[PDB]
């Protein structure tokens, strides 16, 4: 319906400028006889720039060596997070921790940082442990108590830092940190540390006699 | 109105500067006498942009092969989540899971992560069990029961993870994970799984005699 | 007054350099003899991008048929929401769901996701049930007679998905979901099957002797 | 200083390779020969995009008339609220509802939804009605009275949309929506609607005997 | 130590492929014969943009007059908000309300939208009345009151708006609106109006014996 | 792995077309004759951009004097805060306030706002003074003497604003504003005028009866 | 199947408008014949920009120097914080504090901020000390002695800053500000600095008698 609109517009006042009056003068405009081929040539390698970029970037990765296949991936600007499975000249293929397909420009890697834990040495180990107010005093032995349960621990990386400090106050929570490694690099065992540690830490703070904070709050009453 | 301003100041001001004063030379400056045809047709190929990466990414997906038809899909950085119904050159048409219809420019594919559940391996499970600071005690024997649990259960793919872990503290909670997948794809067989694991889990906790964890609060009174 | 001081500035600079010295040579440097009608010619069709654009997508939209007039539409990434009252060459007018006007450029239809509910097969229901850790009990009979009772319903599709299945805890809530579909699209009788179909849950919920759960909380005096 | 530093890097380098070696060749390299008048008129159309853009789209907005004088406009993408006093060949000057001034530059307008609330038909009406959880029984009735209210009602464009429907549970309520017009588009015609239609809901609740539902808890104590 | 390695890996390449091999045909491929003085020229212009652009608008705003020196200005795109103290060709200055300096370039205005309330007609008040769902009945009368009170009211441009009325229910809070304006624009002596208004209305409610509202609970315990 | 599966792609097509089938008509083809330097030549500049533009700016902010060296900045779009240490002709170098270095390209200074406390006036002052819905009454003697009180007081500049106001409602308390400068920049006393004018305030508070107020709420029981 | 479609369409209409029709005259329209090498020449150099960028910033890095191998980086503006262990001419390599390998574009450093607190001079402390409305009389004598202890104690460079100031009011606190640096840098000593610092400040506090102040409200009851 609309190009009817467009079209009869055109038609009438063509028409009617070329039958109620008419041109006395000749005007060379055509339509068609442009010969500027060179637009649409032009045209042609700008239209398609990301499948451009993405053979481009998938050479260079081709070359250059961020990720492997097989290795876990992540990305701290996108939600890009899985495992390789294969590569292609413009875009690769993640399994992500879904077990389900990602479909992925590599153009896309050229301008954003990238991660690749599965190449990592260790793996890490940090904590808050929420400290009531009440139990202020006896920070320091719990802490180097502490400090010394994990420097007896056989899971970790002394050589990798070890932390146990009290860093901050908080809403009703006397905070202490945690910030230790482990010298393996699987999951499972990695979180096996960490369940035993956690365990360990209970029972040294209620071993003396102190307790954990939970959020707190103060009322008066009418 | 503003175009007879417009009009009116051009008009009053160049019938004045050649009525009041009135050129002795002679400029030729033709409004019209440009042949500059070259402008509108480079005009043409870069307008049409859009239409343009439509066309050349619908034969890239008709060749490349991310999804096909009636595959679930979902993306992590737009809210494109369906199931495709049909593709077109340049747009396709995916039913939501409301039983909508989805109309999409293909050109957007290009540059954007893309996921396919339906092409998936399988379905995932996981939670996270509030335990209070009361219940520290039971957790390893807790926890181990808990994995055996799963180890024994039919619905699960046990070649696939199977993590049972106290991760980390919380805010009046103690929380363990868990992380387990099925080996069915089927939706409704894997929500009678994770049914059917949740009672289980919840007997196995009630029958461990410890319970769950609410938020939780400590008060100071006046 | 500061086109004074421009002005001002370039007069003193100039007559200065050539009143106190004076130019031996002689520069051929013309303010307004420069040729270069193709700086404004180029300008022209670079200037008018989003009007050019306009009147592309219109032409494609009208023979492209997203959507058409008097269909309800929204986006997913914009506030674009209402029932189509009028096409143009380059842009529509929607009526929104406050009987208002909505004037907009079509160009960017053309990079954007859109959708038609107004086109759609059916309507969708979803709830969540808020049900007490004391109710775990008699989560399996309350879903699979709920279940029966959506399947009992006429004014379901009963060939659309039926899901009814514990799918998560919360905070102090054991969250049970619902997943139907109705086979009409008016959205009154949509709004008049979900209201009965609350109630009847209602009654089964009650009639178990279960009840529903708001939020709680736990807390340790002093 | 720094240029003093540039200058005198160059100075040094030039006057060192020049002193201590001497150039045995002759290089014709001309820092000023350089006849490329070119390059500042190409970069005279290239540099005033903004004010380019705006003259088009004020001839466009001057041709189409999304919005005239003295009506209360909105956009949903930007906080672009109240009445246009004038229109400009760029830009135009809106009343913001502060009775303060707004100056804007039109070639927004060409990228971006617009809403003109001052053509509309009607103004609209809407509310949740927070009930309580005991409160279940009654709901039907309460909601086929409220509708009958409404019916009865002399303000309302009955032939527009009535929806009157328990629509959603949620954290300790019951909620049921509204959803009206008003025949009138006076913004305190509309608001006088608005409060004799919450008294007579009121009304209507509390001589059902039932009540209104405000955030609820639910507590274990120790 | 890496353009070391960069020349030294090209010279590696190069004096190998012709001391073991050697080219016996003749390339013309010369690094530095390239006249192409074109290519830093056209870089020239294109390099400087931020600059152009802000020569150009700091004319346009000499023309155009958005703002004056000594205006209150704020912008609702960005948090740009002071007095003017100066103008440049490129940027202006801005005192800030912490008596501080802005230094901004001016391109930045020819997109995006301008405020002056030292423009402005008047100043505006609104507020928002927290009253109980007990206070119900006693509403418009408190509202007819209220309004009397104001257009009894000296300070006020009771030709502009005077709204009040009850606009929305809340948790657990009637909130009843207040739109009103002041024919002043003295920020101290609207804001002794404002309070004098706050005193008259707490008056006024507490005359009629009801009360304001907190956020509200109702709990249930065990 | 792959250049392999692309070399042996094109070897396999080109020499099966041209073994199986052969070539009878000859076409000139070169994939190296190409003397389009041209390319490169105008790459380059391209290419380039960030440092031609830092080179620019470096220029202009060796002319236009935002900033100094060992002057306290901020940016209010970018989180950009310290006292400058020195100037590059394309970058500058900032110590925080963490007393740690940062390096900054600055093309960014073209097209942000830029401030300058360190060439500022005066410092500010503000708070709000949460009082009771029951303090309703002596509001204004209050704010009358904390106004003495601070005109009184020898650190202001009594010249610049002086704002003591009862500006807004809040949930659960009046807020009294406050807006005064002092005469001052020097950090710390700005910060003993704060404290002290604190402390007078509280005093005047309680001298005056009142108190402050905390959140607050109303509870309904069962 | 789609490409079927096309060049069926295409070979359609062709074939039909070639024998239904035939064309009398002669189009000379080649679709293989035009010459214009140029496109995908032209096309080359725009294709390969992030590469490109990165090699330019990868030079200007290795004569620029913002950071060094082995040292602590962080950015404001996005999540990038580590040590550096290699350099690339496009792309660097940075161990996160999870002993994880980084790899990054060098591109994205031409118009960023940039951080390199392993040059530092000093690490920073600062707290803030929750104090009850109750304990407003003590404040000055509580901070004074606070100055005094942090003035003798050790590990404090005196000669940077040193405030301790009632700085603001909060809900249901006054809040001391702490601003202190040490003269070490080593983390680990800072934290030791830290945690004896907090404890005498604790001491200090319960010593004058006086308490923190933990969240706290006003109930009025019913």
């Amino acid at each position: 319906x609309x190009x009817x609109x467009x079209x009869x517009x055109x038609x009438x006042x063509x028409x009617x400028x070329x039958x109620x009056x008419x041109x006395x003068x000749x005007x060379x405009x055509x339509x068609x006889x442009x010969x500027x081929g060179g637009i649409g040539g032009l045209a042609v390698g700008m239209a398609g720039k990301d499948i451009l970029s993405n053979f481009f970037s998938g050479i260079m990765l081709y070359f250059d060596r961020p990720f492997s296949i097989g290795d876990w991936i992540r990305s701290p600007d996108r939600n890009i997070e899985g495992t390789v499975a294969e590569i292609g000249w413009r875009i690769t293929k993640i399994t992500t921790f879904d077990n389900r397909p990602l479909y992925v420009p590599n153009s896309l890697f050229s301008s954003i940082s990238v991660e690749n834990p599965g190449r990592m040495t260790n793996r890490r180990i940090t904590t808050t442990i929420g400290l009531r107010y009440e139990d202020a005093a006896k920070v320091g032995v719990i802490v180097e108590a502490v400090r010394e349960m994990l420097k007896n621990h056989p899971a970790i990386d002394q050589r990798q830092t070890l932390l146990v400090y009290f860093n901050q106050f908080a809403d009703s929570s006397l905070n202490i940190m945690v910030y230790c490694f482990t010298k393996t690099t699987v999951w499972a065992e990695w979180l096996a540390a960490q369940q035993d540690v956690y365990l360990k830490i209970i029972d040294i703070v209620q071993s003396h006699g102190a307790d954990f904070a939970f959020p707190s709050q103060t009322l008066y009453m009418d």
